[PDB]
């Protein structure tokens, strides 16, 4: 999949306001000229020279476009079409317009655990195709689920960003994951071989968020964060879990596992007596 389109963008798109920053990305909201149709429009600056760190490598770019190329399931981002000028390489996507999941619950005036179940079984949903696939997202957190929109009576969730995913034809996956420390499994904080697992630990702290609203392992500082994700250093104060269920804890302590292969799996979950009574 190395050669993209290398025709002007602009020439069959006009791009409008940034939605995202990411490093090295940004995205533009645009719209198709020959549709009508709309679209999120991610530029992500290639390196260009190996020795330049102002940039994503290819071989991260190819590796995002060929996992989004695979997937197709209502609860993921879908790609519509790559571009590639001199500097970026150009991921026309799916519009995702309702924001993110969180924003939109803040505003909900109450929600019981059933409402929360409800909107998590989407995640877990999108996470079962994605390791169906032996895909692993890596960069699971609330940033990254997003709603299609929310003016609609039950939203429906779409997981973004595939900048981390990988394949795992292996079982494990060696390599170092830079993700955001709140949420990464203990297994990228002490750069052991990765796997499905890992995401399964980044589902059980948004849970536990989605919950509470408290983060599990955060820290006062960057490094005091992955300390604590490393010791599995959380617990449920009863300040903000007093009034959750403990099918609920429970739920949240077979995905909070430093040993991966003890981890509740993606299927697991789904049988979970709080997914499904
Ligand atoms: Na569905």
């Amino acid at each position: 999949a190395t050669v993209f389109r290398q025709e002007n963008v602009d020439d069959y798109y006009d791009t409008g306001e940034e939605l995202g920053s990411g490093q090295f990305a940004v995205v533009k909201k645009c719209r198709e000229k020959s549709t009508g149709l709309q679209y999120a429009a991610k530029f992500i600056k290639k390196r260009r020279t190996k020795s330049s760190r102002r940039g994503v490598s290819r071989e991260d770019i190819e590796r995002e476009v060929s996992i989004l190329k695979e997937i197709q399931h209502p609860n993921v981002i879908t790609l519509h079409e790559v571009y590639e000028n001199k500097t970026d390489v150009i991921l026309i996507l799916e519009l995702v317009a309702g924001g993110e999941l969180f924003d939109f619950l803040a505003e909900k005036e109450s929600l019981t655990e059933e409402e929360a179940t409800e909107f998590l079984k989407q995640i877990l949903n999108g996470v079962y195709y994605l390791h169906s696939l032996q895909i692993a997202h890596f960069d699971l957190k609330p940033e990254n689920i997003m709603l299609l929109d929310r003016n609609v009576p039950k939203p429906r969730i779409k997981i973004i960003d595939f900048g981390l995913a990988h394949k795992i034809d292996f079982g494990n996956e060696f390599k170092n994951i830079f993700g955001t420390p709140e949420f990464v499994a203990p297994e990228i904080v002490n750069y052991e071989p990765l796997g499905l697992e890992a995401d399964m630990w980044s589902i059980g702290v948004i849970t536990y968020i989605l919950l509470s609203g408290a983060s599990p392992f955060l820290g006062d500082t960057k490094q005091e964060t992955l300390a604590n994700v490393s010791a599995v250093n959380y617990e449920f104060e009863d300040e903000y879990f007093s009034n959750t269920s403990a099918l609920a804890k429970d739920f949240i302590r077979r995905l909070l596992v430093k040993d991966p292969k003890k981890r509740m799996t993606i299927q697991d979950s789904l049988q979970h007596p709080w997914i499904k009574p």
